[PDB]
């Protein structure tokens, strides 16, 4: 219940559009998600994929998605790589005051999450995670991509993201450790405040 409200809070997207996953993709509903669609993603039967592009070119959410790309005897190099460019994306991150957190895609990789307090603009959150990617090295086989990529989507759908705790897709912690009780971890998480976003986002625009 409050878990549910949380839930669609913190993972605020398009309001009149959201998509459900099948075997070919994501099939869009064109209608506000509710509640039940939420119980079906806990459930398991309608995995949810939030369009986190707002109509207003703002977005609540954001994402950076390490990506494993494939399959081996020895393939924990390549897990340890995605591990290693996920820590220097966060070690970055952290060092400018953002709150993020880790969850696990399933073997192909894993997200790092961040929150806001109210929507901020698309091209502002864009522009700082390209600016921190280009600041760390990546590691072979690791692709990373960023959440939202469309910044002035006047006009088409954007791109979705699958969200948390769906068949599990789990938060982990920073040794990438499952969380027990991810409900009470969904209610511990902090958003970041706008108004730091923006400054911050000033400070590396005019540098």
């Amino acid at each position: 219940q409050n878990a549910i409200k949380r839930f669609m809070t913190l993972f605020s997207g398009r309001e009149d559009v959201f998509s459900i996953q099948y075997e070919g993709g994501y099939r869009p509903i064109r209608r506000p998600l509710n509640f039940q669609d939420i119980k079906n993603h806990f459930s398991g039967k309608k995995t949810l994929g939030i369009y986190l592009l707002k109509k207003n070119d703002t977005v609540k959410f954001a994402a950076y998605d390490i990506d494993i790309k494939k399959n081996r005897e020895d393939k924990f190099v390549y897990e340890e790589n995605s591990k290693k460019v996920a820590k220097r994306l966060s070690r970055e991150l952290n060092l400018e005051n953002i709150t993020h957190y880790f969850e696990f895609t399933g073997n192909r990789g894993y997200h790092i999450w961040i929150f806001f307090d109210i929507p901020v603009s698309a091209y502002k959150i864009k522009y700082i995670m390209e600016k921190i990617l280009d600041r760390i090295e990546l590691e072979e086989g690791i692709d990373v991509e960023i959440f939202p990529k469309q910044t002035s989507l006047n006009g088409g759908l954007g791109n979705l993201i699958k969200v948390p705790l769906g068949v599990k897709c789990l938060f982990v912690d920073n040794d990438f450790n499952v969380i027990e009780n991810q409900i009470e971890f969904l209610n511990n998480i902090k958003e970041n405040k706008a108004t730091e976003i923006n400054k911050l986002f000033r400070e590396i625009f005019n540098e």
